[PDB]
């Protein structure tokens, strides 16, 4: 291999400045964006309910 | 195979905390986003019609 | 290839509840989204011109 | 080839109704969207500065 | 190789009109968009707090 031990070692070396179970990093970026769309929606609705 | 029975079994094992015909999960994330764009549009128009 | 006649027949069977030249279905989803971005833009500008 | 002369000829045939150096078509769709996000941002800020 | 020296040389040739450590270019486009979603959110909230 040498090619993998080099790539995996390159990450653990540049990722020693983070603290997440990985899975949360990926799930959060995607789940977040979709969560944002729904958040901005319920938001605009609030503002409207106030103008009534 | 062993490689598939391992991947399919890994999902049914981590997906036992869900209840959807799969198809709705995929169709909803994509159909939803597009639905959001149209929803936010008809929304801004409403607010405008009120400022007139 | 029995494999194609099975896939093409599966669509014409589940698509008998639609009426579009196909091409409009694909062109509309993509052209629409891009059209939405430009629509929401000219929109925000309108609202602003009104607050002036 | 015959496969390429057929695909390239199919485009120049259906693209004879356009006038762009190609590069602008691709760069514009992507650069535009990103430009839109920044445009909508500076926009909301304007409206706010007016409500103050 | 001749194929790589040709692609890498084609970039450094068309990128001599930029000044960024590369990494910031990629990290900024993605980090920016996500930053925008959060920015627009805290924004709508501000406006609301003002209508109260």
């Amino acid at each position: 291999m040498e090619k993998v031990q080099y790539l995996t070692r390159s990450a653990i070396r540049r990722a020693s400045t983070i603290e997440m179970p990985q899975q949360a990093r990926q799930k959060l970026q995607n789940l977040f964006i979709n969560f944002c769309l729904i958040l901005i929606c319920l938001l605009l609705i609030c503002i409207i309910v106030m103008l009534l």
